[PDB]
């Protein structure tokens, strides 16, 4: 089965864009990357930065994870992300999403050899 480092990638990571061209960057996003294939996934957040930047978050700030954890780190530079969640609307498997941009510091959790991040805990 998909691994998280996978799983992350698939969920997380667009650098193909600097960032999203228009307000149905997340309806197009949620449902290419299969998030909304079994429901509606609430919330979900896009880095527009290459993977090799994003991976090496795991070797930055040590800070703990909303649930406690302790294998989360924050980027030490701000990154371009797209924040995307549910609108009104949004009735599966109808999902509809609102698409905000902007510049801040993510926080992933991470596992394995090579360390790299398997879930997105927060942008700040």
């Amino acid at each position: 089965k998909e691994t998280a480092a996978a799983k992350f990638e698939r969920q997380h990571m667009d650098s193909s864009t600097s960032a999203a061209s228009s307000s149905n960057y997340c309806n197009q996003m949620m449902k290419s990357r299969n998030l909304t294939k079994d429901r509606c996934k609430p919330v979900n957040t896009f880095v527009h930065e290459s993977l090799a930047d994003v991976q090496a978050v795991c070797s930055q700030k040590n800070v703990a994870c909303k649930n406690g954890q302790t294998n989360c780190y924050q980027s030490y530079s701000t990154m371009s992300i797209t924040d995307c969640r549910e609108t009104g609307s949004s009735k599966y498997p109808n999902c509809a999403y609102k698409t905000t941009q902007a510049n801040k510091h993510i926080i992933v959790a991470c596992e394995g050899n090579p360390y790299v991040p398997v879930h997105f805990d927060a942008s700040v």
